[PDB]
């Protein structure tokens, strides 16, 4: 990608298209399986979206990540590029994640626009 | 986090699984008032709470609209049990029942 680095239980470094690697040697989630981090989901964003989506820095992705039981991955570039948010799990769980975080960005656009 | 927590609707709990909406509210396009007829309860120790909606639930209305399910917080005494109130349907092969609980268990374990 390029960086700001949002906050996960597992870092992970972006380093072509759909190749992921999980950095160093992190404690994973009993959820997790690396198999996930073969085929993830992308969807674009404005990157303004990101910290309101997820708080500052990504603060709250563990949170969702926990409740989701799907790997986030964030990669932002400059303001006037899109941002990708990368899923990683089960398709038949890339799907539905894939909805709610839409659905989620369309509140936050709403409440951005609403905020100004 | 306070007794009354945050939500797109605010509703009052009169009994059991019977809510009310508080007032006249804009409601978010994608909720119906008949959603209130197919609520599901899930319990959970108080101390939890905070942590996982924040300070007086703060986190709930982007929690609901993301699952496209209002949250109703039910919280009594430290000693029994909080009731969580969804009225759904989920968005995941995981009921939002279930990913709620796990919510719970990590900020049970992150509590320690």
């Amino acid at each position: 990608a390029s960086l700001k680095r949002f906050q996960t239980l597992v870092p992970l470094d972006h380093k072509q298209g759909t190749l992921f690697e999980i950095i160093g040697e992190p404690k994973l989630p009993k959820w997790f399986h690396v198999e996930c981090l073969e085929d993830p989901k992308r969807l674009y964003v404005e990157p303004r979206l990101l910290e309101i989506m997820f708080g500052k820095d990504g603060e709250h992705i563990p949170h969702l990540e926990s409740m989701l039981h799907t790997l986030i991955h964030v990669n932002v570039w400059g303001p006037e590029r899109r941002a990708e948010i990368w899923i990683f799990g089960p398709p038949p769980f890339r799907r539905d994640v894939d909805r709610m975080l839409t659905d989620l960005a369309h509140y936050c656009r709403m409440k951005l626009m609403e905020i100004e």
